[PDB]
């Protein structure tokens, strides 16, 4: 009834940076070749969506943001083979094209046909499928989920289990998979190790879940907001430190606590001071430090190269190092087999028309994750 | 007629900074508990020994430097259950105590008993076995090979095969296994990969040899001294670039050459700007950059943490990551099973006395190694 026809629906347009999302009528063009139109069911509010608003993340505007989501395929374009109308899918803000040198590499997952490095805010072919108030409107990371209907390229969508509870597994689109992957696939946390997690937000809690799944002996959570401590021990943190409670700098504190340094340290905040600090607190001969948080744009850190030269490893990752197309289905299937929980991360559920309340709730620090439902 | 008895011999004493070595009669003391005294046969002249003259490396003075050597044991103290008078040994500037947190780790090698973090110029008991002109002379990294006889601790020495040539295998004591180990053990160069090696001195050539043995398909050597390209190509470099020759930054050049980045990059110079350059020229999603060169005292580098967030890995190491007491005896039999050559590294052979000319050589930049013969 709608296949091949323009669809009119509501979307949260961001006309300019640091303002309010405006629920407006939009036209959604039908999918062209190797494109997929999806009817959204639930979308999460992630810190990266706020960075677009605050200007912390530069992407062309006006934009339809959002990138944690689950939806139902409404129609598929010419040549699509991997999904089907009626299929449950999750958009992938990191594509997996299967052809470039990164997709061929056994480990790397930053596919070269992504929209992170040099955001164009368009589809793969360079156009836009969104028109509102007569004019055209930009995409976000090739996903754009803050809309009732969206169009994504086939390389940016993964089919999942048809029984999945869509309104919970949308976290696998970013928040959970990122933190969980940073532990088990990027840092490759070893059993019996000691871990330090800087940041007890949604992503940081998922790091802890990863560390625990890897069987870490001790998992120390670090956050200046002590209210985030309860949830952290809930999901596996063995102890929690507030750096404000200590006279010494925190890397010193964590070094003493761990008898000379932690085996794995995770920066899950997005600050340059805590990146250098996370690296310092891991053991000098073979600590591993993973950067998960995204710093403010175009801005360098200072660090002493001596920290690395004694044996430290310093690495970072997008989307927890997971090849998206490949890993999202397997992650959903592990959730269906109850191999990990996602309820502890969901603190607020709001109808989609309340997107601005969900965002005001993120800047408040109250939420871990707010889910918008359509 | 030497055991337990004080020995007099010639030794290269460094009385202060920025001065020529002074070959003098010294009093080498007897081995105490768990110590070993060694008569030297051949010793190398590495950059680190020169950094002690200038000030690029602080350690107490007067000192008997030198850390790359081979000799034979003459006598041993009480508790020595690992070597015997007359067997060939190589002193290790990185000890392997076998009891500390690092020595028991599967991967670490920066043993906590070193004298690198807080150099202190003594044996492990805090005293000195060297006396010259009546005054106690400090040690250097627990080795001190610029003397005809020396006393090291048991943890700072490994027995090698009894038929090995001591005018060649001494480079396993530093130069070779540092560079070689950085490729094969630290980076773990995968076979079929593209490598970029910054700096084509003694250590850099060793990195290159590690890259070939690892099965690398392309090995690009980077140096501003185009006189080093011949050896580089002789021992494995497929290509050599001089950054002075190009109108563009060298990492742009290397990114084009490698079609978007190298798999592994190595900084074997010791400069802050080439460290972030080497990191940048390796593939943004799965590249690995190993720091081997040692920078000047203090002086923090500045870098964009976005280089790591996309998937890069950045690490450094001491002694190529080799656990010293274990690896050294192995790497010698390797040379004894002819798994690799050490001829192209040794360029100048001087009698020990004329030590200074060897440094003049080194500062000249005219050589790879120079071996001093006893
Ligand atoms: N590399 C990737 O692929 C991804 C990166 N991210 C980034 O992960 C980071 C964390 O994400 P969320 O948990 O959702 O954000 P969040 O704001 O909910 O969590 C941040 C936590 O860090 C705490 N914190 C703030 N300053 C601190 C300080 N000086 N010291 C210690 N703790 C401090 C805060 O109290 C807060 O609890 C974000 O920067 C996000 O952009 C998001 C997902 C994927
Ligand atoms: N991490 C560890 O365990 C150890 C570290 N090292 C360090 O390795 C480094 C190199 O060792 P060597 O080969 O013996 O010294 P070297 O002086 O023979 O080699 C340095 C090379 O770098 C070249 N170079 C200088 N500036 C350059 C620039 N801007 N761009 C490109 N090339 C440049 C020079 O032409 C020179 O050939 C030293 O800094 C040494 O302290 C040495 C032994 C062990
Ligand atoms: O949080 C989701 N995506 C992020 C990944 C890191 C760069 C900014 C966008
Ligand atoms: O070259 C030998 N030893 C080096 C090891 C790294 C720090 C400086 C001294
Ligand atoms: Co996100
Ligand atoms: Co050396
Ligand atoms: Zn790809
Ligand atoms: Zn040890």
């Amino acid at each position: 009834s709608t296949a091949g026809k323009v669809i009119k629906c509501k979307a949260a347009v961001l006309w300019e940076e640091k303002k309010p999302f405006s629920i407006e009528e939009v036209e959604v063009a039908p999918p062209k070749a190797h494109e997929v139109r999806i009817k959204m069911v639930a979308t999460g509010i992630c810190r990266a969506d706020d960075h677009v608003v605050s200007g912390t993340l530069v992407t062309p505007l006006p934009v339809i943001a959002g990138h944690e989501a689950a939806g139902i395929v409404e129609s598929i374009g010419e040549g699509v083979t991997t999904v089907r109308p009626g299929d449950k899918v999750i958009p992938l803000f990191t594509p997996q094209c299967g052809k470039c040198r990164v997709c061929k590499h056994p480990e790397g997952n930053f596919c070269l046909k992504n929209d992170l490095s040099m955001p164009r805010g368009t589809m793969q072919d360079g156009t836009s499928r969104f028109t509102c108030r007569g004019k055209p409107i930009h995409h976000f990371l090739g996903t754009s989920t803050f809309s009732q209907y969206t169009v994504v390229d086939e390389i940016s969508v993964a089919k999942i289990d048809a029984a999945s509870p869509l309104e919970k597994v949308c976290l696998i689109g970013c928040g959970f998979s990122t933190g969980y992957g940073s532990a088990v696939k990027v840092a490759k946390v070893t059993q019996g190790s000691t871990c330090a997690v800087f940041g007890l937000g949604g992503v940081g809690l998922s790091v802890i879940m990863g560390c625990k799944a890897a069987g870490a002996a001790r998992i120390i959570g670090v956050d200046i907001n002590k209210d985030k401590f309860a949830k952290a021990k809930e999901v596996g943190a063995t102890e929690c430190v507030n750096p404000q409670d200590y006279k010494k700098p925190i890397q010193e504190v964590l070094t003493e606590m761990s008898n000379g340094g932690v085996d794995f340290s995770f920066e899950v905040i997005g600050r340059l001071d805590t990146m250098v600090t996370a690296l310092s607190c891991c053991q000098e001969a073979y600590g591993v430090s993973v950067i998960v948080g995204v710093p403010p744009d175009s801005q360098n850190l200072s660090m002493n190269p001596m920290l690395l030269l004694s044996g430290r490893t310093w690495k970072g990752a997008i989307f927890g190092g997971f090849k998206s197309k490949d890993s999202v289905p397997k992650l959903v299937a592990d959730f269906m087999a109850k191999k990990f929980a996602l309820d502890p991360l969901i603190t607020h559920v709001l109808p989609f028309e309340k997107i601005n309340e969900g965002f005001d709730l993120l800047r408040s620090g109250e939420s871990i994750r707010t889910i918008l439902t359509f």
